[PDB]
């Protein structure tokens, strides 16, 4: 029949690969130094032993087994334990650090026989090699490498164990492997990258090909945590979601009225407008209302410290510290520069999975956009939006405009298109003095107030008034009286 | 007379090539690892045997016949069956995986004689080689490769069988082949690419040349499905279409009136405007009307999940689930990121060919533009537009504006130029409050209402009113009363 | 257990590295000529001896010990003293400057044994090598280098001392090391760069990898001072800050009133507007008020010399020279071109740490933006903003607009988003003549006056009037009377 696959149990990878790696065949994993190729290899064998009770063999040329164990330990697991139990075997084929003699092609034959023995001895199902170039570096000829890799691949295929071979690159977008032949010999090729753009590094995983089967294509970003490799295949995200007719309060009565009876629990709300329009007040009231009803909520802060958030909240009549004491409100403060954009996604998911909030709020999306491309930014927002909706978490987001009394409160980001409810705030010029205006622009699941209303901010929170009747051109930031 | 060609029966390819490959000559197919060169080769021989009852020979150097069969099976056909029947022959010229000796140029002579024998034995008409570099890699000299390929090409020409040779590249836009001679020796050259741009891969096929004959030029995108290679030569699409005078209802009476008695069945309708203007309502009513008249329709959703579409439809009085139960309405939900733009085209065609809809609708074209270049986007839209018109399927499309009460509802995409009927929606400022406006901008086949009218959205669907008499500058988003 | 690290006591480095270098392992430090690789090496051993009383070994191939001592002295410390005391040892393995014979691989074995001896003799904990290529340059083979470095790394690992090896590059964004193998052999890789962009050099440090542990990623800028290497890991900066409810006067009564009772002591104030709106007056009054209350303040001047600042201050009734005499006011004048942007940050911190000001003011941020990218500029501003708030220093900043009576006083820089209080100044056209207007746009911790007021400048300082009642479109720069 068709080719079967073996699950790696690596988050994201198994979805990108459509079920894991081809069984009874090798896969070649490449990349430049620092991409964590050896982490993939260890995590693969590790998960096999733990999850499927499948023994495996790790072949090492470049590292003493002592360091392999010591390094793996940083991810919360003990490989030495698995070795003692007869589940994991490490085949030491490293060169002598005190002086190593030159060898010929017999080295490959000797290697394979030792691997075969180890596989049979431990009935290994999963095998990996830290560096195939350990036996190619011995010579310059690329034609020889083609043949030598062919022999290694075909021989492990004879055995039938699933194999993960590791090779290496100099360039990110250059040749897949050093000799320019290896990627043609291998039937299954995966490349890891650690691309430097601007001043930042972004890790990605790609499956170049899998002969005889299917997979997702393109570069899929990933990070490395204390649990090992975590891949974020946004294209694998589903639109299968549970809708609701449940309403929740924003903490602001006139706003709830404008939204036709509050906001939907499963909706995503985006508040936009110029800095100083009180977006942080709407956020504070949102999380406060959740706490008022004994619901858990998380605020992700980027522009203001906790000490300042507490002060500003008190000036608006909100006791943030009390909400923390009751374990209802969490404050998560971090600079955009403290983590990669993909790490912010992981942080948000981690805090949510741990605290199990009913609602979350983001202090500023425009802050996160600060250090990234438009593509990186929109993918982040989509990922968060999807997750929050799939988890049925009420979400409140903000996006700051740079138009100082210029109205025209629109986004180059275009997040409103994927968001449910849009709240627009702006400054206006009235009788020679500045004021503020609020409008509910849209709401997918309901009727909403179309009026453009004046509002002010007091020590009791927001103060919403009636519409600007007999004015024109409010949307320009400079209304005319008529 | 003139050079005759042999049809490959590969979709798109035979149109690009103007009738297939030159008969009695070789064609050299190149490309980087992962381009599926071996798929073209197998599909070529396979179709010959099935469609024209033409036996063929597959020469393998890099892969065991067992894997060739096993891999081919993923595309829904059994090559082993064809081998047993004496239709397909695989010539195994692979190196010994357990140790291979060095050989000279006699290897090429021996190869050709075995190929000649196999061709005569099975009366093969179609022959292919998986890797010509299998006998070039043996040495570094490029001058030798020129001669060695010349010998192979000329010898197979003596036989008269049509040949598809495969070679390989390192770079996408670099040399056609490794030694920089092969593309001059071969008289017919085809290059496959798997170009990485941004984070995504895009497959293309190009015919570089065919000596003595004609072909289409440039890169033509393609994808790979469970049926093998599927090429999309948009430039080969025809303007020969059947026009009609049949009208269909949009589900909205006042809109049908503005269009002069409904929309034409063979027309393409584009609705544009800012988010929240109710474009999703017009789409829902469009497919609903088709179902009301017992016509099949497909909705392609990108921005909202099925669960949410059902909720929003119910809030507007439309029972989507009932229309699904009667097998009239289909909901196809996918993220733009879940597939390549060219795959979305294939998905749309597949669903249409299967369900045979009278009408289709696209939830958002701007969503599909999100992750692609302007060139990739416009080609997609043209391809869909052409197909839908050729198939006489009523089509409804949308394009979201980013102008929040800014009117000026125009597209940087310029899809209106190829579309028949244009509907414009916008937000306006009236008496200090927001409202909506609708206008039929054009309709190629009819008279239409030129008025700019106010409208609202209720639980019964759209509510269209009369024109904004005694107002000026409506089109700016900020009308003045006079 | 997990891998332990050794603190280098190098500012910034220990935070980027999450605790310093892995213990009992080597780290490879690379970079092009002029990156100061030898400074890192010396500073590392130096700090070990001084701070932790840890003896060390410096291995030299390229420089006579006499020059190593002489060069180190420029940073305020005497290595010769440490040698005499038996704390520091320099191993001289340099070639004979009067003629050097060719040697083989025995040179590496001899080297290591001498290093081992020196380590044991002085009980060294910290070891470093100035140039590993000193024994690789002897031959061209890259395969040999792989092995030779492996031997050196593994051998020093046997000893257990923490090692800092130095290698070299030709290109900034090219291969990590000359032979393209070294970065794979080493388990811990750090790269220094001195990147030339435009006409300026910018130094950065990056940790490419640390096997078995964690670190911050990406390029982190640094400078070199008379105290050695000083790294500025902005991403490691904290949002943990102490808020306050203390108010301070700006020196301008009507402005203090508009801000609701003065400005907060812990706040950052940004004044924006066209050139000539009197931003330098607000700055002068700010520092003057601090002095009036016997508080120390520093003015950082970029656009005007001290002599001119004194003249302009006297014309506005402010005796700057007297404030200097009392050691309350400091004037720091420098051109933006006189130092790197990162050096301006270091200068600001240095002057603050020395003088212990209650308040600081920046004459022009737009001046500093003049010669730098938007990314370099915003990181600078964030760094200063963070530092000033963490140190509880009242900060006043300015940003000049290029709109001559065009109002629209907005910033492409978007510094207002991270700043607390925003003051906007603009020119307006009134009755055929130019005038000025002032508005408090926002204040995070308080109520503020929303009015747009007229103002003038006299010899007594600023003169603020009442609001522009019965005017419209003030924000455009061209108000209309109505
Ligand atoms: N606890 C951790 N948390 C986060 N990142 C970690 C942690 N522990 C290790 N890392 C990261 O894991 C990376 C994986 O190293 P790995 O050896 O697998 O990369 P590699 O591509 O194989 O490198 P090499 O070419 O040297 O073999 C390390 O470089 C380090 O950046
Ligand atoms: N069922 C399938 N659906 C979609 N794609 C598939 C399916 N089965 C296989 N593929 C794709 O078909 C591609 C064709 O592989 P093929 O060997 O022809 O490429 P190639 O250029 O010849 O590769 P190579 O250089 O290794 O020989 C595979 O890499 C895989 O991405
Ligand atoms: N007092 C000082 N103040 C500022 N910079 C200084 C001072 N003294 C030295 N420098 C800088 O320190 C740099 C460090 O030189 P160093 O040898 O460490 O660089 P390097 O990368 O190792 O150079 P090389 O490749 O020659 O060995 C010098 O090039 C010089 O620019
Ligand atoms: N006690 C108060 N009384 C009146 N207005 C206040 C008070 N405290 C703060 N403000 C208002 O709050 C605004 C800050 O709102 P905020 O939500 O932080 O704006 P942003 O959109 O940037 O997030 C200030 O500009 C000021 O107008
Ligand atoms: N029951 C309702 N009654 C009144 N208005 C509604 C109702 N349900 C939804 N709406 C309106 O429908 C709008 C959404 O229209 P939609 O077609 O989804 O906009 P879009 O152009 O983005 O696709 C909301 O902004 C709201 O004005
Ligand atoms: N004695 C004075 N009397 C009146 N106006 C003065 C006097 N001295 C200077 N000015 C005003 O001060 C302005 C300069 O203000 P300044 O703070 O230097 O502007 P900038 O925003 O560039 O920093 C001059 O354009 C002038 O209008
Ligand atoms: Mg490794
Ligand atoms: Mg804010
Ligand atoms: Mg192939
Ligand atoms: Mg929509
Ligand atoms: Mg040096
Ligand atoms: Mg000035």
């Amino acid at each position: 029949q068709a080719i079967a696959k073996m699950r790696t149990m690596i988050e994201g990878f198994d979805d990108i690969s459509h079920g894991g790696l081809p069984i009874g065949r090798s896969t070649l994993v490449s990349g430049t130094s620092g991409t964590g190729k050896t982490l993939f290899s260890i995590q693969f064998l590790y998960n096999g032993i733990i999850e499927f009770d499948e023994p495996g063999v790790f072949v090492t040329f470049e590292e003493t087994p002592q360091d392999i164990i010591k390094n793996a330990r940083s991810f919360g697991w003990d490989l030495a334990k698995l070795v003692d139990e007869g589940k994991l075997f490490i085949l030491d084929a490293s060169p002598d650090p005190e002086g190593q003699e030159v060898v010929g092609g017999f080295d490959l034959s000797a290697l394979i026989e030792r691997i075969n023995y180890a596989i049979q001895k431990y009935r290994a199902r999963r095998v990996s090699i830290d560096s195939v170039t350990s036996v190619f570096q011995q010579y310059d000829a690329s034609s020889v490498v083609r043949r030598e890799l062919f022999r290694l691949v075909a021989r492990l295929k004879q055995i039938g164990a699933t194999t993960v071979m590791t090779t290496e690159r100099i360039e990110e977008y250059g040749p897949i492997a050093r000799y320019g032949v290896e990627e043609f010999v291998s039937d299954n090729v995966v490349i890891l990258r650690n691309v430097l753009e601007g001043e930042r590094r972004r890790r990605t995983l790609e499956i170049l090909k899998l002969r005889g089967t299917s997979h997702m294509k393109g570069e899929y970003p990933f990070t490395i945590t204390d649990h090992g490799i975590n891949i974020f295949p946004l294209g694998a995200m589903r639109l299968t979601q549970r809708s609701s007719n449940v309403r929740v309060s924003s903490g602001v009565v006139r706003l709830d009225e404008m939204c036709g009876g509050g906001f939907f629990k499963d909706s995503i709300i985006l508040a936009t407008g110029a800095t100083g329009t009180g977006k942080t007040l709407l956020v504070s009231r949102f999380v406060e209302n959740a706490c008022a009803n004994k619901e858990r909520a998380i605020l992700f802060a980027y522009e203001e410290s906790r000490a300042q958030l507490l002060r500003n909240a008190y000036s608006w009549g909100m006791d943030f510290e009390e909400m923390e004491r009751q374990n209802l409100l969490k404050i998560v403060c971090a600079y955009p520069e403290s983590a990669g954009l993909e790490d912010h996604l992981q942080i948000i998911k981690s805090e949510i999975n741990d605290f199990k909030p009913a609602r979350i709020a983001i202090d500023s999306l425009s802050a996160l956009a600060r250090g990234v491309s438009n593509n990186a930014f929109r993918q982040f927002v989509i990922g968060v939006t999807g997750y929050a909706k799939q988890e049925e978490i009420t979400g409140l987001f903000t996006n700051t405009s740079d138009q100082f009394m210029g109205a025209h409160s629109i986004t180059d980001s275009h997040i409103a298109e994927i968001t449910d409810t849009i709240i627009l705030l702006q400054y206006v010029e009235i009788r020679g003095e500045m004021s503020r205006a609020i409008n509910v622009f849209k709401m997918r699941g309901s009727w909403h107030d179309k009026a453009i209303r004046e509002f002010m901010i007091s020590d009791k929170g927001p103060d919403i008034k009636d519409s600007f009747r007999n004015f024109e051109r409010i949307i320009s930031g400079s209304p005319t009286r008529i």
